[PDB]
């Protein structure tokens, strides 16, 4: 039992305590959307890893993504280019990331 009307963030939806920290917070994270997946019930701070999971979301069949090459389930194609360029170079190696 409550009531909220104002004081929410134009990108999360969520409800908060104060304008100001509302405002700030806004620019803090950014990113896209409340990271929320409506498909998925997942979310992280990034912006490009919702974007990439967006548009990478067709049909996976399992309501998770996945790396198409290994079958393997990973949670967002920025993290999978990561693992691709590396965990496919060496023999699947402690996933230390493309990188120079
Ligand atoms: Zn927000
Ligand atoms: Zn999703
Ligand atoms: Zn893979």
């Amino acid at each position: 039992s409550e009531g909220r009307r104002s004081d929410t963030c134009e990108y999360c939806g969520k409800v908060f305590k104060n304008c100001s920290n509302l405002t700030v917070h806004r620019r803090s994270h950014t990113g896209e959307r409340p990271y929320k997946c409506e498909l998925c019930n997942y979310a992280c701070a990034q912006s490009s890893k919702l974007t990439r999971h967006m548009k990478t979301h067709g049909q996976v069949g399992k309501d998770v993504y996945k790396c198409e090459i290994c079958k393997m389930p990973f949670s967002v194609y920025s993290t999978l280019e990561k693992h691709m360029k590396k965990w496919h170079s060496d023999r699947v190696l402690n996933n230390d990331i493309k990188t120079e």
